[PDB]
């Protein structure tokens, strides 16, 4: 969450695969009364102010991006999530059908809305996860161990402001991350889980195993072999919603020279991944907020994937060209140089 923007994904909707993915996702969300395509196209700022719309739109965009990448034959060797988007990881690993992921996102957003919990917000400061907890004021807990210098704290808005003032008294880098009036990964989530768990158990029918490529980020490393982490069932999603995020603890396991792709409408975690990763990793954004034309950025991402040794063919994206080619196609033999 936190990577949405006005009219995101409109440029990528011109491609056939992305549009088909969006149409399938909308058909999945049709019964409940919101259409993803209209949300994307609409321009009123209130469209993304809501939470359910933001969640559904982000999940749909990520699923469409994964479909575009899969159209080129790419299959990941690892997977990582961050707060929401663990569902996108589920789709990427085959552990959840498209309808399953979209419905899970929508129901998360719907349950969070109806909860009627008090106001909340998140602020991430330079304090380290290990040391922040001791230095954190009562009633506020570490939210996301993003990196050795970035950590998020969730809780009541007023305590967040007071601790932000205290920290700026120290001069540290503190900012209330865009949370939309609600703070996640805290005790506030304690009440939401039960109804959410029952709803999800209603939604997902047959829990399926989580492959070894997926590296969880809600269940600590000590229990990756535990029972809960074995299968991505409503229990896993509820735990992801409730507990904090061990994102930094998950990036150590990226083998050197690994190419990392940021499947997200906006590459917010690019800066975090640049310092949390090894010195020889390659990071590709795949999208930028308020870009002139996102298709060009995506194509540049695929080209930069090409430069890194990963062979991805861009022909699969566009409609095929019938053959034999028209008479007069430029000769290719002269171009080959040794």
């Amino acid at each position: 969450m936190g990577t949405q923007w006005r009219g995101m994904g409109l440029s990528l909707m011109r491609l056939d695969r992305f549009r088909d993915s969006i149409l399938r996702s909308d058909e999945a969300v049709k019964p409940f009364g919101l259409k993803v395509s209209q949300l994307l196209l609409s321009t009123d700022e209130s469209t993304f102010d809501d939470i359910v719309h933001s969640f559904v739109s982000l999940t749909a965009i990520q699923i469409g991006l994964i479909d575009l990448l899969s159209c080129m034959g790419l299959r990941p060797d690892g997977i990582v999530g961050h707060s929401l988007g663990e569902v996108a990881c589920g789709y990427a690993d085959g552990c959840l059908s498209q309808e399953e992921a979209v419905l899970a996102a929508y129901w998360r957003g719907q349950c969070i809305k109806e909860a009627h919990l008090p106001p909340g917000a998140m602020a991430a400061v330079g304090l380290s996860w290990e040391e922040c907890k001791q230095r954190c004021p009562p009633g506020v807990v570490p939210a996301c161990h993003n990196s050795k210098d970035t950590v998020t704290i969730s809780g009541p808005q007023a305590p967040v402001f007071e601790f932000v003032e205290q920290l700026r008294k120290e001069g540290v880098f503190a900012k209330e991350v865009r949370t939309g009036g609600m703070a996640f990964h805290s005790y506030f989530m304690e009440a939401i889980a039960p109804p959410l768990l029952q709803e999800l158990k209603k939604v997902i029918r047959e829990p399926k195993p989580r492959s070894a490529r997926w590296l969880s980020t809600s269940i600590p490393e000590a229990q990756w072999h535990s029972s809960l982490a074995r299968t991505s069932s409503a229990e896993y999603n509820v735990n992801n919603l409730v507990s904090p995020v061990l994102f930094q603890e998950a990036l150590w396991h990226v083998p050197e020279h690994a190419v990392v792709l940021e499947i997200a409408p906006h590459a917010l975690l690019q800066a975090v991944l640049k310092r949390g990763l090894k010195p020889s990793c390659t990071i590709i954004p795949l999208m930028k907020k308020d870009h002139r034309d996102n298709l060009e950025f995506f194509l540049a991402g695929i080209g930069r994937l090409h430069l890194s040794g990963i062979d991805a063919n861009p022909n699969a994206l566009f409609p095929p060209v019938e053959f034999p080619a028209p008479r007069g196609t430029p000769l290719i033999s002269p171009l080959i140089k040794w």
